[PDB]
This record gives structure tokens, sequence and C-alpha cells, in this order.
């Protein structure tokens, strides 16, 4: 599980750090449940700063989507 | 899922912090699967900087025990 080791970089656009997210999670075969986990935690955890505050800040429970739109 | 909100203290010990960590899974029903994702991920990074240190030092795919015994 080398998942811990993606990390959004200081001026990566979230969408990008998204695609290395999931790219990571399907190399590692997560299942679909194992996929909504790490969605509400080590997504919103390895990502930038700024990001990770605003993710925060949107309450547990956020779709994809709407992280996406919170951070563009 | 507030897992994210489950850290180690400063001064916590390490089979304490584990319990807290676990006792919510079960709260949120996580299966087996999820509980052996978030151990070699969650578990890791909510830890306090020493054992943070420590558990990132032996590698993904280290045994509860055995990290247990690394941070005693």
């Amino acid at each position: 599980t080398s998942i811990l080791d993606i990390r959004q970089g200081p001026k990566e656009p979230f969408r990008d750090y998204v695609d290395r997210f999931y790219k990571t999670l399907r190399a590692e075969q997560a299942s679909q449940e194992v996929k909504n986990w790490m969605t509400e935690t080590l997504l919103v955890q390895n990502a930038n700063p700024d990001c990770k505050t605003i993710l925060k800040a949107l309450g547990p429970g956020a779709t994809l989507e709407e992280m996406m739109t919170a951070c563009q």
C-alpha cells in the first residue's frame, strides 16, 4: 500500500492530484468500498494546505464533484 | 466518517491510540477489508511524530503487533 506517498503538490491542480490518487488505488485493486473510505479520509489528508482546509471545511460526506469544485 | 479526528496524543501510549482507532472503525462498521487499508495508512498517519517516523520506517506491510512493538 503505497497510497501514503500520494501527496498533492504545492501548486498541483486538485484535478491531477485526484487522477494520481485513484490511479494508485486501481493498481492496488481497491474495492469500491475502500475507495469511499479513502475519499473521505486520505484524499482529504494528502491534499495541499489550502485545499485540505477547504475540504476539511466541507464536512465529512461531500461527493467527489463537490470536492473538486471547492478546490478548483 | 470521523476517523480523520482520531490522532495520537503528544504523550499518549500507542496502545491507547490503537483502541481509539479501531473502536471508531466498529461504530462506523468498517469491513475487515477496510480495517486493513486503514491500518496501512491512517493508523500510521494519525500517530504522533516519533511513532509516525518509526512506523513509516517499518515499511508498508507490518502487522499490528509489530507496529505496537516498534512504538511501545
